[PDB]
């Protein structure tokens, strides 16, 4: 009776949150409605932990934000990859690949 | 490239490799090492503080080994509710990969 922990839960809104942004520049609650709607019945998105990352990815240079239009009021946010951004990005996918690929590897060595 | 792998990385290889069996810090390092073909040294002070985490919790136990030349090394083990919560872990990060798929497919 120990929960799975906090830590892990971030991690994976984190993946999810930065698959979504390897598509491509979007405005904010497009990313939600996106992720909801794919997370229907397989977990319950925490939205105040999406928004967690989202934040530090902002404040950290990893995303930056831009308008739609030029005309205050009633605007949808968009955010986009910046370079570094999309640097961090593509290290975090490969990362991934490369733990993919030793999980593969321990995979096949137990059953040998 | 960074130094170290993520917290996250390190914590879904050892929670694989404790899930086949109790296993000892070098062991879990050589077996991760010759498994990615030499690329991948897992940092052994991260591995004894994410082993110190889970035993806070009841998630692993330890003990030392059998002696095998001249010596004895420390064993950790996932315990009973260790495995729930790994099967919880692997559970959760399954769905993950659900996700992803209706995302790909926009289903």
């Amino acid at each position: 009776g120990a929960e799975i922990p906090k830590e892990m839960l971030r991690a994976q809104t984190n993946y999810i949150l930065r698959w979504v942004l390897k598509q491509g520049d979007n405005y904010v609650y497009g990313i939600i409605k996106q992720v909801k709607e794919a997370s229907n019945g397989e977990m319950e998105l925490n939205e105040a932990t999406l928004y967690t990352i989202f934040k530090r990815l902002e404040k950290d240079g990893i995303i930056s934000s831009y308008w739609g239009d030029e005309s205050q009021g009633g605007r949808r946010k968009y955010y986009r990859l910046t370079e570094i951004g999309h640097e961090n990005n593509r290290l975090y996918f490969e990362s991934w690949s490369r733990v993919d690929k030793i999980i593969e590897n321990l995979e096949a060595n137990k059953k040998s």
